[PDB]
């Protein structure tokens, strides 16, 4: 009987009568509530009790059998049922985003610190009490819907603003600068760094032919490329990584008086990254690393936390710098311009269903709101054009506004009538001027909020032709290497060497680096080595750009030198087995927990431990489906049946090694350095914390965990076998 | 001007100034409600007080002019405002339907008189107090969007029922069969009477060489045929029409016996139908008619009301005729099988908005609810399929029941997800069955209301054949021609004449008559006549059918043998000038009023015309503008001035002798005869009334209109110049 | 046997042992170009094949679903069946939001004189070079089954295969537009078009909506006259004028640009119906226009401009 | 599902799908149609002879195998199947 | 908006002028709502009088003094008539 059961209509109930699993955001954190989520309440559905039905209603007796002609017979085409489940779901997919496909979605709000009234009339940032909602989308750039995440690329960053003066779309990356200057280029530049379209290789990598031979013959390209090729191209989390909207735009005051803008976002728990080795392993066993980082963060209530900041400049400064502040290639040095904080963003509320509202949401850069507008950076007017064109086809037609998550939530009204899966039903006239309906709804004066173009002097020729004054390719990327630290310049010869040794044509190797000989010669030189290319003497003599304004370096472009690494959050393995101390644990999570970093005990199998005190303790997972690379830093507790076991596996001994070679630290309480002294690892240098007491061995442990890695350890890891 | 340049800047006073136009629904009888009416409220938004603003929530400040550089320089791309508005628009179209394009559709509700508990447990038909909600869509078939309303051609007939156990459709048509047996020749069908594939002539007809054709070489097509060839394909008003539902379907009580099931619409208006004469007219002048006519009925109070009838046939009684029920191109006579009128609909209610509610309504066959089951009509079965398919690419998708005009109005929980254009937001388990949401949605036991399928036997071999029980071709056509009256046979040998004189293949035409010898030879031998065909006496004696199952006329198949006629709601135009009798139009218009009837005063211009007692009269429209095919009867009030007037205008004139041609009734007051005179018409027969007080006359009028028609002076009409 | 031989296979043949209109290949094929060759390519003639699934393969009973038995039920296994009624299903294409009545013909056009001088276009160099066109000509307001003599204007598109690009003359059979700038064509094109709520009037700008936006935009006016006179009803598509309303440049080979418009002059002259026939002809013959543009190219009255 | 991934019901006509054999039929239109077709699309005609043919299924047409088929219309897993 | 809806109309012979007149007055005899008529009617006599008296009187609309006397465009580039 049990098996027949399972054959025929289930009318019974089946439930039984870290340690929790991810949710819905309605489910988990049901009070992080903003003005759009109760918006979309509107379409949530709650089965609880529900029969199941067709879409037209009806109730379903069997949902196990399609209708046939006996019970061994053929199926009928009269089975509406049937019909309907199938057709839904063979229509299922719809086409991914031509960029940025591969992405991940949480809702929250802004708040603005006080009112900028003196620099933009933007509703969204004139009054501090305001918690105007937002959701935002991170992304990576090449690859498609099931693409790692911890890649080397580029991160989108996107924001959409649901203001009472409209929706306000912030599209931006994660570095400052884009690759190119003019739109008209961004399907050649995509198609370079897109897998080559003979055979569809490589997948979320630009490290194939097209791609360089792209760069060699477009230096414009250098600048970003740099930014990709060091540790900003690998973040270890979207909560630690910086966002820039890239252009700059103009904000509009009440008097009509004209800033300048670029965009910032800051982040509240610091910029940090991966390293090469680490994310291209975290690829094979966590695909979805960032977007299960990002959802069990809020969860977990670490929400990530960005402050938006500004670049200003008055409008008679446009002239004032050595770069084209329209140049998207080109960055504004934070020394030359500082920015100003003027906001913060929280993400407090994971979506209910992915589809819905993640893969759904459209953002484009043309979505201003009355007190921001467009600079004429040739590249950006390209993206006004292009993101509704886009979600024409992506999204079914030109109705996608009235999509829930893309709705806004102030009102709407105007003359646009029909379209595909049109939602809403107009009564009214639908043309202006009309008397039959006196002109409702009828145009906004400026002074009453009507959005105006501020009017720009336009002179010039009819032309198609690169301005002179963005003609400076390498400046600004000489600038990004000298204000790297060393051990970041050292990552980004690694970037280079490891991309170009995929390339096979060696040519465009050569004119890479032929490339790098004008933005630093020991740059070039490094990378030549690691690809057997020997340098001219021509070449080692290539003019290097000079200072940009009296700027060589600027320490705000580095990672590790201003000592952004924050605590918080962070994730440490606990590798125990059965015989481990309790105390120790209790200890170690209690020290941790003061810091609010989230420790996992990993042990070989799944479920409880018991300790040496006989008592039992909930394991997080196993050690071999959580490798080094998951977590921030290891301990060991104590515990001699414990570290007998380990020191079996080959996972776990394998587990220190990983972690050192890393530059992770590791904490060794007790005989666990019985287990580092068996691997073939170095005396303990200043990232190896050992110790009897585990709240002493806890706190120094937190504390080596405050530089983020060991960059010393660096030239002994290489050498280690594994 | 000031004024002048005023109309090419924002528009920000008010338009309008300081017997009535056809409204939307909501403003016009917003009394008239019901569930899906208020359902629907959710999707109308009110323009009153409201700014012009973008899909995004930006208000607009100039919607008179292009983003330029310079008031007569470049459109700039960065005109986002522009590019929405002008996408928009772009995409403003979808596919019109494959077949029954034209269509006009309005919301009423459906009451069932008592519960058929005793044939069915289908929930809208249990409970006389429950007002079910309905939209019905009425059409035509071959014509695109835009063909003309008044066409020959047959009627769709589709209604949704909004029942509370799912949405159920009855799609029909307004004769009680079809073409063809087999869904498999649908496209043949379609092909051959849709215009031809080289130069897409001719639109809205049947009158051409691939029709008469297909309908040579396939006599199942003949009973059909026959309907459209008579004055059933010419009907008044959708409201004059009766609809069938044509296949046999099954109806399952609750002790799951099954009873064989035919839908009927019988309309309380009566059946009544143009003649081909002035249909044709009709489409030249106002292609709206029956669009207009149905909006017009409504706002009038003159609502379209028609009893739900069903002809119920036990299971044992299935082999019991002399035909199969389960062949479409046979209707079951109503003397053998009576039509029990089970309930009642209302169409009370006209759409707000054309496209969302008439152009996006689907409808299919196979959404039927539980107490109702398909038959093994080898067309129904094919219908089953079609209707899902065609509206995945016609409305966008699979989420096509999430517009607002396809939703059910109760609960429809399932496993289905995503698609194009998704509305709803779902968390829960995906799947079933599930443990991780105790199996919510549930399956329904069939005694809680689960959909079941009847378990008829199915005995045979997989195979492709006709079933023999189907080829019987000229019986019901046979039928069909005994039951008319002389005047509809003599309007059926017309139809037919006409149609085959437009066919420039002569053997199509020898071949269609050849068709008819086998029906009935009086009808092949008029036909004949008028297409220049001579017949052989060895096809004057081609054998004949006889009679079915004792019947070989069955009155019910006739319009003006069974005495439909109603005279509420039928038009009449009064034709005046200045100088008409004042107090005569006042006495018509009061006794038109006592009947229901709308009189309409046509003038030679419009505003108001002036009483020879010197009063101002209100005018509905020009005579020019309004030719007597559009008004059921014609009155002619006195006042000698007038009548003076009206002489001179050769429109007029041509009022009388083409309302008289088309049989139709004319009253005339007094010196009004002597414009009757002046014409070359015959003396005044039975629908001349003729009479000097107003009332006493227009009494005489509308008991003359009371018989539709004046049939008698069907030949005296043809020798008439007009 | 008759009777039941037509709802079994037909292996037999149908044609028995003045002239329809038909497909420009059956009656005009001597008439060619180079466009027209390159269309053949894609051109299938039936003639002595068998009918087939769009795989290829034979299908022996167009006549029949395959059941469960000769009265039983549709299987869903007749793949056969499903294919031919999904392309069915399937057929119907978005309509033009205007200018969705048209009607089309192949051409060529050949320039009297190099116009070198004026423009380096190709098409416009070489008087013995034979350009094809294709032409199509449609009405403004009505959906795909509109009636053909209305009061509209009427659109004038034709398409010039160069051979250094396609270029497209797209115009009106009125030398003015209704409206000066973009932006108002939504608008515009609403107030003309059959009205939201109930979708009437067909074919037609009498009636509020239309007129509402003149009266408030008198930058309407003079198409207006236009389109109240008798060039809104022509007699032929043969007997229009052609415009593309709009100064285009053209650039010779020095740089120098000369501000342009373009003009079509029917050889068939300009004449039109007056208001009550053009309405009558609606009735009795909505594809009139379209049939006498056929007949014409049949008759071999080619249209000429 | 190919009607939407691959645009309409014309996706054999893509290079990838065609037969190397002929495909006469009388289906017409569809999104993105490539064949261009003068002949009449209904079957039966006359005016073509009615070309292209049905195929007798000694010549090759597809026919169903006679498969008896005996039972009742059920929503039901068959026992045979439950191992 | 107005010199060149004057220019087509004086170049009409007066059949063509008497067409237009009528092609007015029908498609505004099909509008219910009067204000628009008057609206158009009013437009019409900045283009010429005799035009806007002529369909003014098919739908029943009295001109005022003020329409009568409303003033009219002047030539293009010395152009009142053009026979093409
Ligand atoms: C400043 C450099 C650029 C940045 C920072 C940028 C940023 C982004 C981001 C973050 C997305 C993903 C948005 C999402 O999550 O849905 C995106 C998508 C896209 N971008 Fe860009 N982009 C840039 C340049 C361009 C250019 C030059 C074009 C082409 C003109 C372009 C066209 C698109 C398109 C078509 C999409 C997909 C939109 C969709 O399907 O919803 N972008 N861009
Ligand atoms: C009993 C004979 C039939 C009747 C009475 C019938 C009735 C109708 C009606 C009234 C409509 C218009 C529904 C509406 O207003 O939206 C319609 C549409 C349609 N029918 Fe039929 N039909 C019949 C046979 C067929 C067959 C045999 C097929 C093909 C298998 C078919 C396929 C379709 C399709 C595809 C539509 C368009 C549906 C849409 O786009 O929403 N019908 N039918
Ligand atoms: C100078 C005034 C204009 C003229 C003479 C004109 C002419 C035409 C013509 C002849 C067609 C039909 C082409 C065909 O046969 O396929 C057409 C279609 C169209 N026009 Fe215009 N038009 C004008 C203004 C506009 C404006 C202002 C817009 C909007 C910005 C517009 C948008 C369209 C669109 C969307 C179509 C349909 C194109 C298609 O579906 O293939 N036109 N126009």
């Amino acid at each position: 009987n049990k098996a027949i059961s399972t054959v025929e209509p289930h009318y019974e109930d089946t439930a039984p009568a870290g340690v929790e699993p991810m949710m819905p955001g309605s489910d988990k954190t049901p009070k992080n509530r903003n003005e759009k989520l109760t918006q979309l309440d509107k379409f949530r559905f709650a089965p609880q009790g529900e029969s199941l039905r067709t879409n037209q209603g009806v109730k379903i007796s069997d949902n196990q059998n399609s209708l046939k002609s006996g019970a061994r017979g053929s199926t009928l085409l009269e089975d509406f049922i049937l019909r309907e489940k199938i057709t839904h779901f063979d229509h299922e997919r719809i086409p991914e985003r031509v960029v940025h496909a591969r992405g991940t979605g949480a809702h929250g709000y802004f708040q603005v610190y006080e009112s900028l009234a003196s620099y933009t009339t933007a509703e969204f940032l004139q009054d501090p009490s305001v918690k105007t909602p937002v959701f935002v989308r991170f992304s990576t750039v090449q690859g498609s819907r099931g693409s790692a995440d911890t890649v080397r690329d580029i991160r989108g960053w996107a924001t959409k603003f649901y203001t009472k003066e409209g929706t306000f779309d912030l599209v931006g990356n994660n570095t400052p600068v884009f690759f190119i200057q003019d739109a008209i280029k961004f399907p050649d530049f995509v198609h370079a760094v897109k897998p080559e379209p003979h055979n569809e290789i490589p997948q979320g990598q630009s490290a194939h032919d097209t791609f360089w031979d792209y760069i060699s013959l477009q230096p414009e390209t250098l600048h970003n490329v740099m930014w990709v090729m060091s540790d900003r191209g690998i973040p270890r989390s979207y909560r630690m990584m910086e966002g820039f909207g890239i252009h700059t735009y103009k904000m509009i005051n009440a008097e009509g008086q004209c800033h300048f803008i670029r965009f910032h976002w800051k982040p509240v728990y610091g910029v940090s990254s991966l390293i090469w080795d680490e994310a291209q392993l975290l690829t094979g066993c966590d695909p979805d690393f960032h977007r299960r980082e990002l959802w069990e963060s809020i969860e977990a209530g670490d929400y990530p936390e960005y402050e938006l900041g500004l670049q200003i400049i008055p409008e008679e400064d446009e002239h004032k710098f050595d770069f084209d502040i329209l140049d998207p290639t080109k960055l504004i040095p934070e020394s030359l311009v500082p920015v100003h904080l003027v906001g913060k963003m929280v993400l407090n509320r994971n979506p209910d269903n992915y589809f819905s509202e993640t893969e759904q949401v459209a953002f484009c850069p043309g979505n201003i709101v009355p007190g921001i507008d467009f600079s004429d950076d040739p590249l950006l007017q390209g993206r006004l054009y292009s993101y509704i064109d886009t979600q024409i086809s992506r999204l079914g037609g030109v109705n996608f506004h009235e999509i829930p998550i893309n709705k806004p939530i102030c009102p709407f009204h105007n003359h646009q009538r029909d379209g595909m899966h049109r939602m809403s039903i107009s009564g009214t006239a639908n043309y202006e001027p009309n008397s039959i309906n006196n002109n409702w709804p009828r145009e906004a004066p400026p002074t009453e909020g009507g959005f105006t173009t501020y009017p720009q002097p336009v002179n010039g020729y009819k032309s198609r032709k690169r301005s002179s004054t963005f003609i400076d390719f390498y400046s600004q990327p000489r600038l990004f290497w000298l204000s790297q630290t060393k051990v970041e310049q050292n990552h980004i010869v690694g970037g280079f060497s490891f991309e170009l040794g995929k390339v096979v044509r060696p040519w465009i190797r050569e004119r890479v680096v032929n490339q790098l000989t004008y933005i630093d010669h020991q740059l070039a030189q490094s990378v030549a080595d690691n690809l057997g290319i020997k340098l001219s003497q021509e070449q080692l003599k290539h003019p290097l750009p000079g200072p940009i304004n009296g700027l060589s370096k600027d320490r705000s472009l580095s990672m590790y030198d201003g000592h952004h690494q924050i605590l918080k959050s962070r994730q440490v393995a606990i590798l125990a087995a059965d015989g481990v101390c309790g105390d120790a644990i209790d200890n170690i999570m209690k020290t941790l927990k003061k810091y609010g970093v989230h420790g996992k005990i990993f042990a070989p199998h799944v479920g409880r431990i018991t300790s040496l005190q006989g008592n039992e303790i909930e394991v997080n997972g196993t050690i071999e489906g959580n490798p080094s690379v998951m977590v921030d830093a290891v301990i060991i507790p104590d515990g001699e049946d414990s570290i007998d076991s380990l020191m079996k596996n080959g996972n776990a001994k394998h587990y220190v090694i990983q972690a050192f070679k890393h530059l992770k630290a590791i904490g060794l309480q007790g005989k666990a350095f019985k287990l580092y002294d068996a691997l073939p690892l170095p005396k303990p240098d200043e990232g190896i914390v050992v110790g009897d007491k585990a709240a002493d061995l806890a706190e120094a442990f937190c504390n080596v965990m405050r530089g983020h890695r060991i960059w010393s350890r660096e030239s002994v890891a290489q050498e280690i076998a594994g």
